[PDB]
This record gives structure tokens, C-alpha cells and sequence, in this order.
């Protein structure tokens, strides 16, 4: 059941806040998966989880106007 | 190690959510990254429930806004 196995896990929750305005990029993925080596960001890693696991997860797309 | 997401949209391949800037109307909106909120992909504080029953300490991404 544990879905975060190795982020800050000296901290009982982890929680992120970004600044959208401040968006370097005209789409920017966010992590659902607690494995991205870029987390909070999504690099991709949900697909060796989802293929690994049977899982369907995929990241949060924040995107410009 | 094993399912992240139990129960959320399990016939898609991939759950995969866009949010337009222009379409936040809060300064801070909460979004879920345990797969148990049911305003997914929201977040509706169900991540408490799930980190006291699994030891767990997973919580939102927040978006602020102005
Ligand atoms: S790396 Fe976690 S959702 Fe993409
Ligand atoms: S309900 Fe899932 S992170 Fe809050």
C-alpha cells in the first residue's frame, strides 16, 4: 500500500508548491508517481513503473496560455 | 515495488491530466498524487487516511496563482 517508497521520508508529508506563473517552459510534467529523479517534475519514470507494476499512472501537465 | 493507483480510470493505459494557467480561478489549487482523492486529480485530503493506514507520507502539488 505504501506509494512513496524512497522521497524525504523523514518527513511525514510531502508536499510541493510551485509557482505557475513562473513556468520556464510552455509545458512543464509534475510527478504522480513518487519515482521521477526529478521529482517533483516527471522525467518519465512512471513508464518503468506502470510496465514493472501493471500500473497506469502518469504525470500532472501544467501548461502556459 | 507494487500498484500505485487502485481504483482510477484502470481501463486508461495512462492517467495523464493537463491544467491550463488561465483555468486556476483560486490562488492555490491542491493537486492529488496519492490516487485516492475523489475529485481526482484534485486533492480532497483522502492522503491522510492513506498515510495513517500505511505509514506513507505522500501529499498534494499546489499550484498558486498571483
Ligand atoms: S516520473 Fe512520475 S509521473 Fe512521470
Ligand atoms: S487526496 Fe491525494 S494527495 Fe491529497
Amino acid at each position: 500500500s505504501l506509494i512513496n517508497l524512497k522521497i524525504q521520508k523523514e518527513n511525514p508529508k510531502v508536499v510541493n508548491e510551485i509557482n505557475i506563473e513562473d513556468l520556464s517552459l510552455t509545458k512543464a510534467a509534475y510527478c504522480r508517481c513518487w519515482r521521477s529523479k526529478t521529482f517533483p517534475a516527471c522525467d518519465g519514470s512512471h513508464n518503468k513503473h506502470n510496465e514493472l507494476t501493471g500500473d497506469n499512472v502518469g504525470p500532472l501537465i501544467l501548461k502556459k496560455k
